[PDB]
């Protein structure tokens, strides 16, 4: 005998494949964590060592990708009990999530950079991938080395840059400060071969999206590199970003706010708004805290998110509201890889990273492979975190 | 015998001279790398130990000076790759370039002025003439010194300073921040005895020369220390160019951009247009990248200039459009050394420095003096850069 | 017809293989980069679309690993006309250089980390693989974040640090300087995963080794994190290098150092002095400058080290000192994979990258894979940097 | 008529020339500024519109090299009333000063660098050649940019660094601080092409030499680059030195200092201690004060430096000591701008600028060019500084 197990050879059988294009029945051979064919009629013997996988009856689609998660906690707007805890892998994988982007949020004080990155890698270590956003809700940003074009362009992990407009928790900044800050980022990543993107977490502020034209007409910075997160947390925002989208823009839908937009929902609207998918994101804003304000811009409530919400919004949009699968996927497949850039990822194509899900036909996970390694088998985490308990 | 050689007399023998100013057939003596001496028929023995050289049939006309060149290499707007490397002494010499101003561009963060100024010198060193300009696309600018102020008038080869405005890559800077890094360059070169000029790259954006206007009426900078380069990039702006010169200001078109406005083309629409070409420049842009954005500012095509357009400009110009070798050569000569004040250049005068070019009667480079040195004979570089292979 | 192309199946039939370990004449099955099987006899269709190479008659060993290169670089002890140039891809693969570590050395003044950090990762990008050192000769060290133990613990091509001693080009470090920086470096490398290592390059001073001594004494860095470059650069030098790897330090060699000793002759002695070639590596210094110092300590001769000193000493030790291919290859293979950690490098064996090199009986480079990808045929670069011309 | 005048020719006609070397009688050509032709009878029609002078009956040497001057002015050990005055060109220039080295002293709070690196600029401009030292007698340095490497290396009129010893004036320096800053001052100077020298003030201390000699021990730096100065201000001091000069240093004898070893009678010395001239020197210290100290470190006494002493001394040496005019006149020539390496300076040679002396055969000073520019005439400045009245 020869061994050539070094190779990780996995062939995945007679799946109803979703490319998250409708690909019908189809099989996906796998090596080195890399998929190397997608085809009706795979040969199990065509390489040998080969672990085959039988899907019938399942269906196929490619892992998620979270661009919005507080990857070592958050919260804190309530005093320092209310910091949440690190994310841990199980939590993620099991959700579906296979490549995740981490940033910070209101706290930036005892929150850092140096403390992300390093989770960041830790990630990638134990199997998933991850990247983040250097900057929190302040501004001028908190970076790692002292500026924002130098995170970019230098940190590997770092894919652009995060801040706070139109909220009660903002640093009041103008819109000097905002351009600057964007151009640096869009600079960077051309340096660094990255994204190079903004993103704004939006308040509820009356101005709403303002400070964003106003950015534009302040700056060479393409509105392609802009994007608005949370859109659905208030209707006349949600709105304006329905034009923004219009204009090219993307925008970013989070599936922890149910009120006033829910996120199916404005998924469909964007739709019916004649806006393509493809400038349509879904993130979840994963173990961030739900602080809820009252009149005076005290808090009352305050509650910590979890990643279910994902998968969840796929099944309402298929289920109740005439989505096709493939197009229910797209908005935390490839359209975020597609925005990102990140090479390899949301989609099921010879050549491509192998990030895959195993659900039942009624939308369930069953497995979850990350670069071809199992992580989830029978819809429970097979690989846990080095201290996860 | 006695030894007259260190004086390194050189008699340059009937050639039609072009000093920019048609002097037809003329004269020239050398020594110690100046020109000691222009007239008809010049005694072949007036000197000790002359090299006398037969010039006749030929045209003699001053070295050019190009102010913008990416000396230490620039480029990395696709990433690390596309880093371009350093400029080589047999590249310039062999195009006609004597004199030459160096610069950054885009990336700030792998490329440094300490490097710049260390080729600069270099260049020095190995016989021609250079100077650089501090800062790159980047405002507020990254100097040497830490104030812009302070490098224009400490750092001997420094003479203004360089920026980007109406671009995708620009550091998207206020009027604030302009006006006062102009008016550092400004104050800079009088007290260092240099010109403080303010190079301004241009992009494609619409806001076009505004921010110029702008900057103008927020300072008391002289419209002469204004320098808006790569004019001929596209219409709109191109225009633009032609008032601001109209204005009094000086315009520099980059020979390396045939579209949509040619180089010569531009300059003979700036005469037309009724500006002096005293107004006029011509530079490069070599060793820089070609890079072309697409309509969501992505990155499409990406080259590298060399510095073969210049000579192909003049050419052109009097070829295909009635110019007079003399009017020709101006925007690579005279315009040049006179709107940098580059004091001994640019014109062939008894006092000035060696920087001769020996062309063909039909504009063919096939010798080059730099103070009074051959550098390159029958258009082949005899003297190349210690580690040009 | 199904495509398999993805997998980039190749395999490399019947070489005489060298692992270094002679394996005897061995089959090597590669994928997606990665050697995914080694024995004798593979089914040339044991994998669909895969490309048969015969290499009967030919060797087939593992690539270099050159720890010692001047990337961006170097020179400038005599003016800036001594400033090397960088380094182009295809001089390294036509050596056999498939992994290179970069570094910096006497002018940390016109040359920066960002500048040898971004070209590294061009060559990573290019085909090859690369990681740097931070620091230079100057201590303290000249990093990127500002601390030394920031750069090795964040940045990821940085691996460790390097500095100079017994030098008159020193910085005159005392012993805290130096035992705090490898302190640093250490304890970066366990947070980043990194070797943390802190190279010295040695001077023609007498002090010789004592201050890797002192050091030893004033702090708890493991010996095996120091490595002393240039050890052949003289005698008494030379000599106490290998008491110290005696005491379990690895030394290291520089190829392009003819006298006093001469690298294939350093090896030989180092053997008869009994150590283990594992404590022995062989860099070449690449780039660097060859600065020849007086008595006054004034520079005399320069020159610019190559690449074809490694493949030389192979040669040399094989043909001229009894060397077995097997042991000759080792300081520049699993010696240096071993001192730096380097995961993946060194040796031929399933998991590892597809690194290989295929001579000639007679130790001539014929192909070079880099990540299973061919670089150089029939001694040529068939791949050649973004810039070559 | 055809005009050459812009050559600048002029033949110095038969004096008796010392280059210092005796050359008998002997003429000398120059053009622009460089001496072009030294020889026996040079034909006065050899050039075109060439000034002849008749230097029948006359010396003829090379101007003084004055290694320190406190050019902007120094002082102020008495308080602000006793800041000294900048200096003036005629000054210099009367008292056979054609090269000068500006540096500061004390004063390192009201006196600054920049303001020293202008004046010396000022100097160049207005017909003389000037440079300076970096630092002062403050330890750590007091430097333009932030780094005594990065001065010396980088600004172009600085030759190294400046420090005080043994002196109750000092800064307490400790070895490490004095030895690395004379190692970046050695590297700067290779990196820039300068001296990289470091010199240092002796005060009256009984530690005298001690602190060079630690050093020496303590770093690689030649003792070829180390300067201490005014060695004739004590016996036991001077007496060091000798031994110093004799391990191949070099000393610094101050004419301004009269007691106890006055200058004549510190070089004569040297000799019959057997120190060859070449490693001797002479320094004026003009400008400075004169500040006398008590026992208890208590000023008395304060006056300031004049530059007749440098003539004085030659005077001197060939009048009363039986000093060749030859070997008088090293000291402040060839053994300085041989200490230096300032090219083109200290000899007259063809090649070399022309900074010369005339003098009546009694040592009196009737003319003096500074890079061929009549200075001086019949004893009186015929070229003022701008603000001379
Ligand atoms: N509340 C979140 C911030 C956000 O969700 O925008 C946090 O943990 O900082
Ligand atoms: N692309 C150029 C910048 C410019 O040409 O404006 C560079 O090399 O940075
Ligand atoms: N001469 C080399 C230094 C060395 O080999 O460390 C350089 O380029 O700096
Ligand atoms: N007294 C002088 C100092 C010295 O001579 O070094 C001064 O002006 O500071
Ligand atoms: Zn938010
Ligand atoms: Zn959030
Ligand atoms: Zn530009
Ligand atoms: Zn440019
Ligand atoms: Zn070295
Ligand atoms: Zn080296
Ligand atoms: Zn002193
Ligand atoms: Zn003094």
């Amino acid at each position: 005998m020869i061994d050539y197990t070094a190779a990780g050879f996995t062939l995945l059988q007679g799946a109803h494949l979703y490319a998250p294009e409708d690909r019908g029945i189809c099989d996906v051979l796998v090596a080195n964590g890399k998929i190397i064919a997608v085809a009706s009629n795979i040969p199990s013997d065509i390489v040998p060592n080969c672990t085959v996988v039988d899907l019938s009856g399942q269906i196929l689609c490619p892992g998620f990708i979270d661009q919005h998660v507080h990857l070592i906690g958050g919260g804190g707007e309530a005093g320092p009990t209310t910091r949440t805890p690190e994310v841990a892998l199980s939590r993620l994988t099991e959700a579906g999530v296979t490549s995740v982007v981490g940033l910070l949020g209101t706290d930036s004080i005892s929150r850092h950079p140096e403390s992300l990155l390093a989770k960041t890698r830790a990630l990638n270590e134990e199997g998933i991938s991850a990247w983040m956003l250097t900057g929190a809700y302040h501004v001028p940003s908190r970076t790692i080395t002292g500026s924002v074009e130098k995170d970019v362009a230098i940190i590997d992990r770092v894919i652009g840059v995060k801040c706070a407009i139109s909220d009660h928790r903002s640093a009041a900044p103008d819109v000097y400060h905002l351009a600057n800050m964007a151009a640096e980022s869009r600079v960077g990543g051309l340096l660094g071969g990255k994204p190079g993107v903004t993103v704004f977490h939006m308040g509820d502020s009356k101005k709403a999206l303002q400070p964003i034209y106003d950015l534009l007409e302040n700056c060479d910075v393409p509105i392609s590199k802009l994007l608005p997160t949370h859109v659905n947390r208030n209707v006349p925002l949600f709105e304006q970003a329905l034009e923004f989208a219009r204009k090219g823009g993307t925008i970013d839908i989070t599936s922890s706010i149910d009120e006033p937009v829910a996120p199916a929902e404005g998924i469909a609207r964007a739709v019916q708004a004649g806006i393509p998918l493809a400038r349509v994101t879904l993130s979840s804003d994963g173990n961030g805290s739900q602080p809820f304000f009252d009149d005076e811009g005290n808090l009352t409530h305050i509650g910590v998110a979890g990643f279910e919400t994902l998968l969840e919004t796929v099944q309402v949009l298929v289920k109740d509201y005439d989505f096709s699968i493939s197009d229910a996927l797209r908005p935390l497949t490839s359209s975020v890889a597609g925005f990102l850039n990140l090479t390899g990822k949301g989609e099921i194509l010879p050549g491509n990273d192998a990030d895959l899900l195993v659900m039942t036909p009624e939308l369930r996970i069953e497995q979850v492979y990350a670069r071809g390694k199992l992580m989830v088998k029978d819809g429970k985490a097979c690989v846990k975190g080095t201290f996860e308990t």
